């Protein structure tokens, strides 16, 4: 059995058109939404979600088929798996809870959510923060050899279906935990909890959940791509507030000078860490967002 | 198991870095020919009997390929660069007194030609190349849409094991999807079933995976920087140079253009086919290759 990390928090289990979504709920005050992206589910914000829930109604959501979030069905365009759909899912979500106008914090693949959310609803958004992520679109345009070889598995997982899922079907433990460490600052599994990384093992030991990360990365090189695109060449701008947050040795490493050319309201800083904010600097990741979104 | 090459004898040739293996067919002047990845030397049998009509063909497995032996590798996976590799076939070659010879080569093979042609011009009387454009030249063109086409150049190009730990899964899909994927058709109906279960087999054994993966690993970075060096000082192959490619193949971006920039005296056509020229096109490319090679 999987532990509860979350001590306290309730549990919800929130219908909307596309499928449940999961989430721990806890904490009371402004309402803020946590998301998580790859290759984890919503326990990777157990070390900052009890300090954010000391001054925030603070919700710890499972993206549209990830952890135990319901799996639609995608089709040829990776459609339920687009950040523009994961984002009016969850918008659906948190209008089930009474939010229709809340503060939000993505990480990876949650972070892309959040900043396609402010880009097609920023009237849902009171202040917005992305955690060690740039848009899409310029992690696509500054692809050339070394990029390519640093940071490959975009390009891997977005081959057509089978070819990743057959891959990662042999010996799936192996992979999750060779990425987790792999994108950590010591390139170990230290940071986090073993508890937590039993949570990922057993999301990334589902096939099912494995072809909903492999559809997730088709978006991101397609349709999420295309619709950055139409955005950075229009010249849309997010308007909430923003806060890029991301880790000195990190993967979208200067990220504050990127995403001005996103954000009109921006600002930003550093954190000595990987990519695993919220694992590998629990206390300064909890403070920078606690201070962003009470200002 | 299969004989794909009536009147052809098989020769262990030795090496300072271990024995090549060739089917030997013929007589009159002397054409090596090299297969690429990930296929072996019967990848030849549909067009080295045309060959064997004219010249004394020696059909050869790569270092570390098929029936040839695997070399240790070191952390500049140095035996399997195509420099490397070069002078491994010049010695196997002097092993038959041959030391000025033609050369035909696919894939990686095609890689190793151009890299002698440039090391060593004098062991060539000509050179002809299907279906590729230097390394160097697909790592400049590397932006999204390459990097999602040729993902595979960065993704076995990953540190060991990755990679290694993947292909054991389910080795026979891996290589079957490799093979179809490249086909115009899309599928393996321009295969001899025979030669397939060569390429199957020795893709079955993780020594010889292991090697791929090296080679890739190489055409990462040594061969790069090698190819980098000659573009730094404007050198091209002075060997009179064939170059063909498949009009639906990897190499088209206009395959001859290329070319000329890199050496200064080539003449080229397409195929109708795909990446797998001497499978899928037998009659012409032999009939290119016969017409180019013959004085
Ligand atoms: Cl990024
Ligand atoms: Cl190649």
């Amino acid at each position: 059995d999987l532990a509860d990390l979350f001590p306290g928090f309730g549990s919800e289990w929130i219908n909307t058109s596309s499928g449940r979504i999961f989430a721990r709920v806890g904490g009371d005050g402004p309402p803020l939404l946590l998301l998580h992206g790859f290759p984890q589910t919503h326990v990777m914000w157990h070390r900052v979600a009890p300090k954010l829930a000391e001054r925030f109604k603070v919700i710890v959501a499972d993206l549209p088929g990830y952890g135990w979030s319901d799996m639609p069905e995608s089709d040829e365009q990776h459609t339920p798996y687009t950040k523009r759909a994961m984002a009016k899912q969850l918008i659906e979500a948190m209008e089930q809870l009474g939010h229709v106008h809340f503060a939000l914090a993505g990480h990876n693949r949650g972070a892309r959510v959040s900043y396609r959310l402010a880009l097609d609803s920023p009237g849902r958004l009171s202040k917005l923060a992305v955690l060690d992520i740039l848009p899409t679109y310029e992690y696509w345009q500054r692809m050339n050899r070394a990029y390519a070889l640093k940071i490959y598995h975009w390009s891997f997982l977005a081959q057509p279906a089978p070819l990743p899922e057959n891959l990662l079907g042999g010996d799936p433990d192996f992979y999750v935990k060779a990425k987790l460490a792999s994108w950590t600052r010591a390139g170990d599994l230290s940071a986090f909890d073993p508890r937590a990384v039993e949570h990922y093992r057993i999301a990334f030991a589902d096939p099912m959940r494995r072809h909903v990360m492999c559809e997730d990365y088709r978006a991101g090189a397609y349709a999420d791509f295309e619709h950055d695109k139409i955005d950075v060449e229009a010249g849309n701008k997010i308007p909430v507030p923003m806060l890029a947050l991301w880790g000195a040795s990190g993967i979208a490493q200067t990220p504050l000078d990127v995403w001005r050319k996103w954000a009109s309201d921006v600002q930003g800083a550093p954190i000595e860490s990987g990519h695993f904010l919220p694992e590998e600097a629990p206390d300064q990741t909890a403070e920078a967002l606690v201070r962003f979104f009470s200002a």
